[PDB]
């Protein structure tokens, strides 16, 4: 029947269109607009470039191998399509793990990360990633280093109208390890460490502010100057500790600078012996802390939003690529337990992650405001 053709042609066309549109949207406004040229954006644009080339190359030409019968482009073009597929997949996963490592270095030891790498270092990392993926993909294919030991694969290597993908045990295992498993382990450990540090930051911040509120409350009904002085000393210590623990961080530190200044004025007034003026400055401190939790409601919201992030990134990447890289190994060993159509389906579930990546890595306020003017 014609159901197999028309039912699944439209979804493939829509997938290609979504992939190309998202990738050209992400690539644009990174190099054009200011405030969007950062070291992390250098990895993001490489990921977008890999997704774009994969969406133009292997999705349309690969779908051509589907629906209709066989290959009508050429054996050299078959090798080129296979090589570019492996290159794009490997480059995308390596770029994902590089972005993970970038976030880890940003969160862990932020002072060193403030200036340790520049555009030159990020570009060097990008070229290293891309050349590693190319060595993994192009080199073992176009001169037939994967080969096979099957009688229904020899009738395809020396026959034009066929583009199956039969590889040796060593090549399949090495490609799975380089492309997916090493990045999987690296990014799992990286994002687990990033999760813990973020939890601990929000935790210390919320503690500090509890003792700030308690000290302010005890000042509100304090009797003598000694109680006000002691409570203001504890408030100053906790405020400095919270200050010690992006323009958002700049505003955060500026607000804590204002709070520390007001606390210092209150403490000096209390030290001089004027309890009433100390209580008035404490009322001003109450105004400041009330002004705080409008901003922290927003920022605690953004933080639990990127904590869901860990979930969204990990779940999407794993659910998209892990089934394919498990079936790939369990297919080269005990080959008769694996069916071809489910192999193609699991590979296309990996393919469709190309259109998902822009919708996972562009959910920032700067990217959101930049995307509007292009539309
Ligand atoms: C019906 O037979 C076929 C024919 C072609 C394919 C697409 C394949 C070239 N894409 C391979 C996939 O895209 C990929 C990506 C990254 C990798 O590291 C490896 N490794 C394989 O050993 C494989 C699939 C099944």
């Amino acid at each position: 029947d014609e159901v197999w053709v028309v039912g699944m042609g439209i979804v493939m066309s829509l997938i290609v269109l979504a992939i190309v549109f998202g990738n050209v949207l992400v690539i644009t406004a990174i190099a054009k607009f200011e405030r969007l040229q950062t070291v992390t954006n250098y990895f993001i644009t490489s990921l977008a470039c890999a997704d774009l080339v994969m969406g133009l190359a292997v999705v349309p030409f690969g779908a051509a191998h589907i629906l209709m019968k066989m290959w009508t482009f050429g054996n050299f073009w078959c090798e080129f399509w296979t090589s570019i597929d492996v290159l794009c997949v490997t480059a995308s996963i390596e770029t994902l793990c590089v972005i993970a490592v970038d976030r880890y270095f940003a969160i862990t030891s932020p002072f060193k990360y403030q200036s340790l790498l520049t555009k030159n270092k990020a570009r060097v990392i990008i070229l290293m990633v891309w050349i590693v993926s190319g060595l993994t993909s192009f080199l073992p294919i176009q001169m037939h280093w994967y080969r096979a030991t099957h009688q229904e694969a020899i009738n395809c290597y020396a026959e034009e109208t066929c583009c199956d993908f039969f590889t040796n045990q060593a090549y399949a295992i090495a490609s799975s390890i380089v492309s997916f498993y090493v990045p999987l382990v690296i990014m799992v450990f990286v994002y687990s460490r990033v999760f813990q540090e973020a939890k601990r930051q929000l935790a210390d911040l919320e503690d500090n502010w509890e003792t700030l509120n308690d000290n302010l409350k005890v000042i509100e009904k304090a009797d003598n100057a000694a109680q006000v002085k002691d409570a203001l000393t504890k408030m100053r210590a906790a405020a400095l500790d919270a200050q010690k623990a992006s323009p958002e961080m700049k505003d955060f530190r500026h607000g804590f600078d204002i709070l520390v200044g007001q606390i210092d004025d209150a403490l000096k007034l209390a030290n001089e012996g004027k309890v009433k003026e100390a209580q008035a400055a404490a009322e001003q401190l109450k105004t400041t802390r009330n002004a705080y939790i409008q901003k922290y409601l927003k920022f605690c919201l953004k933080e639990h939003k990127a904590l869901k992030t860990l979930g969204i990134i990990m779940g999407t990447f794993t659910l998209c690529w892990l089934p394919f890289f498990i079936v790939n190994i369990v297919h080269v060993i005990q080959d008769n337990l694996i069916r071809k159509e489910v192999y193609i389906l699991l590979n296309w579930i990996g393919y469709v992650n190309s259109g998902f990546n822009p919708l996972i890595y562009s959910r920032s306020p700067d990217f959101r405001i930049a995307f509007q003017e292009l539309l």
